[PDB]
């Protein structure tokens, strides 16, 4: 079940996050911003319909998707993929697709931290964040 991922989280470690950005070719303008950026990110569900908000300074996303039911998505540097969530080893799995690449969102609870690892390529950057509500 998804039920232990809902709810307010707000970003408390992140690491290599700047290689990521670069293997998807993020500009290094946006990439110095967003690497001093503190993002607060929402987990909410109804039914089996998740949504996913990720709220800044800088820049502000939202999805909603059915577990396990691909969708399109427009992310927060401006790509247009088609996307698919689903629990996997009691992870919540994001996998985006476009132009043949590959990018997952790997989201997983370890010790009540919600651990956020985004591979693209061969860069793997993971993001810990904390229970706020
Ligand atoms: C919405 C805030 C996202 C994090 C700061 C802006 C980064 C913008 C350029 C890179 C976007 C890469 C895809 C989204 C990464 C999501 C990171 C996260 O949720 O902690």
């Amino acid at each position: 079940m998804v039920d232990a991922f809902l709810g307010t989280w707000k970003l408390v470690d992140s690491k290599n996050f700047d290689d990521y950005m670069k293997s998807l070719g993020v500009g290094f303008a946006t990439r110095q911003v967003a690497s001093m950026t503190k993002p607060t990110t929402i987990i909410e569900k109804n039914g089996d319909i998740l949504t996913l908000k990720t709220h800044s300074t800088f820049k502000n996303t939202e999805i909603s998707f059915k577990l396990g039911v691909e969708f399109d998505e427009t992310t927060a540097d401006d790509r247009k993929v088609k996307s698919i969530v689903t629990l996997d080893g009691g992870k919540l799995v994001h996998l985006q697709k476009w132009d043949g690449q590959e990018t997952t969102l790997v989201r997983e609870l370890i010790d009540g931290k919600l651990i956020l690892t985004l591979t693209h390529g061969t860069a793997v950057c993971t993001r810990t964040y904390e229970k706020e509500a």
